[PDB]
């Protein structure tokens, strides 16, 4: 498995815009709570899950635990950087798994909530 994604941005200002505050305290908070969040809260272990070619098809692994850490410890420069990671997480799932998979049905319910909160992004 690839090393876990970087979650610290050491030489960077400790300033969170209100949109990034929204991404943590509304978007992430609500998604993290969701019933189907648990398959997405940690990096995919392609070995233990026996996912052939997962890291061949998936060039940018991403997960909600990484996003949570990055939001919590000031990694993102701006909101769109964070929104892109959420999208990457959902994209990875949709391009690797099949439309009938439980994991895809769960991702779609999770993404519905994501999109709803993003539709209400302030400013
Ligand atoms: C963390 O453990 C799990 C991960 C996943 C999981 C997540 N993502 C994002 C995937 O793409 C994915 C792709 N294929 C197979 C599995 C997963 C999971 O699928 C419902 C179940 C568990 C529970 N386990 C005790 C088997």
């Amino acid at each position: 498995n690839p090393p876990p994604p970087e979650t610290s941005n050491p030489n960077k200002p400790k300033r969170q815009t209100n949109q990034l505050q929204y991404l943590l305290r509304v978007v992430l908070k609500t998604l993290w709570k969701h019933q189907f969040a648990w398959p997405f809260q940690q990096p995919v272990d392609a070995v233990k899950l026996n996912l052939p070619d997962y890291y061949k098809i998936i060039k940018t692994p991403m997960d909600m635990g990484t996003i949570k850490k990055r939001l919590e410890n000031n990694y993102y420069w701006n909101a769109q950087e964070c929104i892109q990671d959420f999208n990457t997480m959902f994209t990875n799932c949709y391009i690797y798994n099949k439309p009938g998979d439980d994991i895809v049905l769960m991702a779609e319910a999770l993404e519905k909530l994501f999109l709803q909160k993003i539709n209400e992004l302030p400013t």
